């Protein structure tokens, strides 16, 4: 019914979601015979650093059990001594990225220093080795885990009491907002591209250190009313002016690139990292120079890094469009960070090649 | 999330070596066979030898021919190497030749190898088809294997930050800081200076005044008597920056303020400030103070707090004083006592 039930409870048993990639080259070419041991980097949940995991596969299954079927075991390495109760299951990822062989564990295995879980008889050696298959391009076992670490109990309670009275949800945005729309004690104007707004000091100078140096230096005394902007055309600038108000920007998308740059000139930081959100979910293959452009010229951090990661990614397509051609005759410096960016994530020295 | 990948990397390398007389050698000198010695691998730092006996090196050994990888010095002391050494097909012979299929641990100052690669007689004899021009070429490529650690990498991504918007704080700030200041507003001599456009967005009572033509004089000159300092700064402070942090601890005054500058938000902030704090004591000076700021709110909430405690209330001072100032109140709890309950019995 939803009667507010006076007192409340909101228990959340978290569970950390966390995945792991291991490749390994000519699988064929190992014979790990009877137990011998072939280790993996440490790896951890990726939020903080607090316990190390590693897996530990035979191809050639240990024991007269899996004698002739695949041993696959996960290691902990390290973690708090309290009999860490953890979920671990495994799969075969194919070369089109697709989870193909899904064993799962049915409970959360115990683990402490020392420990080793693992589902022995993973997968058939005689099926392993079938190349029918098509799950070793090049002779290469990809191995796709999901695990589900969970810390045991946080619980919330209480209170939210009756609240008879019904307070009117804060409107100072809203009302502040129709300052600019009706314009209403506004003192001082503000030409762009030939068009005339009129706005006042006290929020651009709250809003934006820009105009705040620029109106106290003598200006106001004198030329208050006239101020030089023609950086910016008049329909962006609305949308400006209006979040300067009011703190919102409804129309991001469709100017998502002049209001970056004009918030880049202007120093509007939590402008720009909106702008940066809202192109940057506009990322494609065609458009990825026009947009690492944009990042290089206004010094959009976030937007520089994301956009590195994307043509780092998706290099294989860019490259014959002509913005990589127009970029690397008037920005020479943008390849060598693109080169340097390459270079060293995901083909770094030949490994993978 | 880690591309862990354990690179296998394996060392390998050509060479070329052809032996003369293979035929006859066994009468020429016999079974210790000496081979010149090659450096090849990490700029020629690792040593490698590689040579043919004829015969076995043993009694056991006679029947079948050996080819011993003899290893004076190896790379590493842990060397889990499966040699697969192979000839660039002088002939047509890649099976039935004798392929490493489990190799052995390299250790320095040890040598590794096999011993039986082929039956003498059967090799001996040329109806086979085993003898190219009575010599064999050795393409030797040695395959260690040992090197599996490591690469990594992280990525994430985790999209963007994505800060929270600050225009409370920010003005909160520019009350503070005071600057480009367009009119002072002036309170029990003390002067304070605040904005007129803002001022004029929140407060329609501070709108109005500085709408009527009034300019020329009103704007610095603006008398507010009426309210005491501290209250005119929480109510500024609600003005600007959305909150009012001390409004707990001077509830009844501070809607007295909010009721003649007709600041709604702040009006229903007090009324609820009010509300959870009613004492029998004072519950006839609560509701007096709802009904004079026509606080509609407050006034009913006390007004059913003192129809539930009725018995307790007739017995304080302040519903006796209600009683004679203010009849119309007490009208207004019979109301809400009679007509909003019973039937009861009787």
């Amino acid at each position: 019914s939803g009667p507010v039930a006076e007192s409340w409870c909101y228990t959340q048993i978290k569970v950390v979601k966390f995945s792991y990639m291991w490749t390994i080259n000519n699988f064929s070419f190992c014979r790990e015979e009877m137990g011998e041991v072939i280790k993996s980097s440490t790896f951890s949940s990726g939020a903080n650093d607090k316990l190390k995991w590693c897996l530990r596969v035979n191809p050639k299954g240990l024991d007269e059990e899996s004698k002739d079927y695949l041993s696959l075991y996960l290691l902990l390495v390290s973690c708090p001594k309290s009999e860490v109760r953890a979920k671990f299951k495994f799969s075969i990822l194919n070369a089109k990225g697709e989870e193909t062989k899904a064993m799962e564990s049915q409970r959360a295995y115990r683990f402490v220093q020392g420990k080793d879980w693992g589902f022995k008889k993973f997968i058939r050696r005689d099926f392993l080795l079938d190349e029918a298959n098509g799950l070793l391009p090049d002779d290469k076992l990809t191995l796709f885990c999901e695990v589900s670490v969970v810390q045991d109990s946080v619980n919330i309670s209480g209170q939210n009491t009756m609240n008879m009275v019904k307070v009117p949800e804060c409107r100072l945005a809203d009302e502040l907002g129709g300052l600019w729309e009706n314009s209403r004690f506004t003192d001082c104007c503000l030409c762009v591209a030939g068009q005339e707004f009129q706005a006042h000091k006290a929020i651009l100078a709250a809003r934006s250190p820009v105009f705040s140096a620029m109106f106290e230096h003598e200006m106001e005394e004198s030329k208050k009313n006239r101020v030089e902007i023609n950086d910016v055309e008049p329909e962006v600038f609305k949308e400006m002016m209006c979040f300067i108000y009011t703190g919102k920007a409804p129309n991001l998308d469709k100017m998502a690139d002049d209001l970056l740059a004009a918030a880049d000139k202007y120093a509007l930081e939590r402008l720009k990292v909106m702008c940066e959100d809202a192109l940057c979910s506009n990322l494609s293959v065609e458009n990825a120079a026009e947009i690492l452009i944009l990042a290089d010229l206004h010094s959009a951090d976030q937007l520089k890094t994301q956009a590195v990661d994307f043509i780092n990614y998706h290099a294989s397509d860019v490259l014959e469009t002509s913005g990589w051609k127009s970029m690397v005759v008037s920005h020479p410096h943008l390849v060598a960070e693109a080169y340097r960016s390459l270079a060293s994530a995901q083909c770094p020295f030949l490994g993978p090649p």
